[PDB]
DNA sequence: GGGGTGTGGTAGC
DNA sequence: ATCGCTACCACACCCC
């Protein structure tokens, strides 16, 4: 047990938390993906004519700590259990559940202990722990995989367990199903070989948004195939508001008191108007999902095939704590801001960057708030509160960007005791060239 | 036309 | 027990 003001707390916190591990290893892909192309062009011009295959594991992190789980787990059945990926037994996220468990309801991001609410008596619930080192592994083989195929043009990672791949269609070649479903299969067969047995599904358009919508169609194990030229009813009315791409709960929300509750895309479309739609939701991403419900990118979803090493490189840097922060005094949260500071230097200089503006975030316990929330060391009910301060010439310096985000606390005004949460933020980021003189 | 700030939401497991 | 990260767009609202 490594409690907050212990030197060792952030790094077993990032070693244990699977949603550190997710940004790291797709900062990471990012990172590479731009140091392998740093002398080539592979970018997707307006001459060029492009299908899209969007590639994601199925359940990632369930099928793989399943192949990988340990002797205690043997007579685990990974076709007739409900298994779900997570640290505990009770208000612990379910990090990945299996297509079993998916059919009694249960979701990524439940608490095992509203999961196991779902399942009717004597149906038991199977709890395998995380594979982080696996798990990076498979998806090493999942992009080894991919590179080897020699049949995408731009090979975009998403995600460790996702990638949009690009094959140009030139003029010269008449593209069918025939061969599309063929590139699938040899997709799907390939990964289930190089991984030593997981599976992915595809999504395969014309545009991003419908080769991911092609791909919630697909899964599990499975691809499917759907052009703009394919559009249908039936396809529209196969998905839930929140399967478009930018529609999570809260704009799921406005959809809903907009337009009358609708319980599909196919719902949706028949009801909107542009105007509506931007009123509901905002402009920019009003216009997204009219664009979507057309089965067409957006000008922004689309930069990202027009100029990956743009899109791809990074512009912050920052960590985020907000599980296990109780602090009694402030020189214990000062000694915390120090160490997270040193860790975030560590990675700025490793991409030899300096920073000219950062901010600090915290969340407060909510006056009304029980001091011990629902989840243990969770944040729990809180208010938000951040600040950010421009640093006068760009700095990778301890001593001027700790000094301010201390003082940057101090701002805030949050007794110790009363802190749930930090987050640290370089917020811009400046080269460092081979002139420093002044 | 240019700039700035703090806040909200989403995305993957 | 339990590990509720983190990058980046978009927005509302302020200044010249
Ligand atoms: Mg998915
Ligand atoms: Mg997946
Ligand atoms: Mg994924
Ligand atoms: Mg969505």
């Amino acid at each position: 047990i490594v409690a907050c003001d212990d030197p060792d707390f952030l790094t077993s916190y990032f070693a244990h938390s699977r949603l550190h591990h997710l940004s790291a290893w797709k900062a990471n892909l990012k990172d590479k993906f731009l140091n392998e192309n740093i002398h080539k062009y592979t970018k997707i011009t307006d001459k060029d004519t492009y299908i899209i295959f969007h590639i994601d594991f199925d359940c990632f992190f369930a099928t793989v700590a399943y192949l990988c789980r340990s002797s205690s787990f043997s007579a685990c059945d990974f076709k007739r259990d409900p298994i779900v990926v997570c640290h505990g037994t009770k208000n612990s996220d379910i990090a990945s559940c299996n297509y079993v468990a998916r059919s009694y309801g249960i979701k990524n991001g439940m608490w095992v202990s509203q999961a196991e609410k779902m399942l009717p008596n004597g149906i038991k619930l199977i709890s395998l722990p995380y594979t982080f080192e696996q798990f990076q592994l498979k998806s090493e083989a999942f992009y080894s995989t991919l590179k080897r195929l020699n049949i995408f043009n731009l090979i975009l990672p998403i995600s460790i367990d996702e990638a949009v791949c690009v094959r140009i269609i030139p003029d010269n070649i008449h593209n069918t199903n025939t061969l599309n479903a063929r590139l699938c299969e040899e997709i799907r067969q390939e990964i289930f070989q190089g991984t030593n047995g997981c599976t992915v599904s595809i999504g395969c358009s014309d545009s991003l948004v419908l080769a991911r919508l092609a791909l919630k169609m697909a899964k599990p194990n499975g691809y499917n195939i759907t052009f703009k030229s394919n559009l249908s009813e039936e396809f529209w009315s196969s998905f839930k508001l929140d399967d478009l791409p930018g529609v999570g709960h809260s704009t799921l929300s406005r959809l809903e008191s907009t337009f009358d509750s609708p319980h599909s895309l196919n719902d949706l479309r028949k009801r909107y108007t542009l105007d509506a739609l931007k009123a509901s939701v905002g402009s920019k991403l009003g216009m997204k999902i009219h664009l979507a419900l057309q089965g067409q990118d957006d000008e922004e979803s689309l930069k990202i095939l027009y100029d990956p090493k743009e899109v791809l490189q990074r512009k912050s840097l920052s960590i985020d704590i907000n599980w296990g922060i109780r602090f009694k005094n402030i020189t214990q949260v000062d000694l915390f801001i120090e160490r997270g500071c040193q860790y975030l230097l560590e990675k700025l200089n490793e991409i030899n960057k300096t920073t000219s503006q950062i901010t600090l975030k915290l969340m407060r316990r909510c006056k009304d708030a029980p001091i011990e929330p629902p989840k243990y060391m969770g944040m729990g009910r809180c208010d938000s509160f951040s600040r950010s301060s421009r640093l006068g010439i760009p700095t990778n310096e301890f001593g001027i960007i700790a000094t301010e985000m201390k003082s940057l606390y101090r701002t805030l005004g949050c007794p110790p005791m009363e802190l749930r949460g930090l987050a640290l933020q370089f917020n811009k980021l400046v080269d460092v060239g081979p002139d420093n003189n002044q």
